[PDB]
């Protein structure tokens, strides 16, 4: 565990992360995707060997000895609002189950199904809120990654008003 385990953000590329794993945004069927999951794919392509998952779950690909945590939310394109909400919350507890099993003292997560599985809407608080449901547990250092600068301030506000 992190000694004193805590939550950072970050608005940077995931792929340039500085923690012991990584969460990829996934797709279900292992394909190197858009967004942050061709950045993963870029940077960790080895990980993608038998990474097909379904929704609602998360499996990890060692690249080397660094280990990519494929979590694939659902697409709110496709689901319903009641049965999206349902499948990105399993994801996360995929995830917290991964990171505990895998005994890393820190981890990169991206806010799952906020980019283009968002079915058009802002999911910030949805899925942030569905992260912290997950990894509020672990004792591993987490630090979100994002790419928008209002994004950032408003995951920054979250975390401290916990605090
Ligand atoms: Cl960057
Ligand atoms: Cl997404
Ligand atoms: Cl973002």
């Amino acid at each position: 565990g992190a000694m004193a385990p805590s939550y950072r953000v970050k608005r940077m590329d995931i792929a340039k992360n500085d923690e012991e794993c990584v969460v990829n945004a996934a797709n279900p069927r292992g394909l190197p995707g858009d967004g942050v999951c061709k950045a993963v794919y870029k940077k960790w392509p080895e990980s993608f060997k038998n990474s097909a998952t379904p929704v609602g779950t998360a499996k990890t690909v060692m690249c080397g000895t660094y280990p990519v945590i494929h979590a694939v939310g659902p697409n709110f394109s496709n689901y319903t609002e009641s049965e999206g909400d349902r499948e990105l919350a399993a994801a996360y507890r995929e995830v917290a189950k991964e990171v505990t099993r895998l005994g890393v003292n820190s981890v990169a997560i991206p806010l799952l199904s906020t980019g283009v599985y968002s079915g058009g809407k802002d999911r910030l608080t949805q899925s942030l809120n569905h992260l912290f449901t997950a990894m509020d547990s672990t004792d591993a250092d987490v630090v979100i990654y994002c790419r928008d600068k209002e994004w950032e301030k408003k995951i920054s506000e979250a975390i401290q008003m916990r605090t």
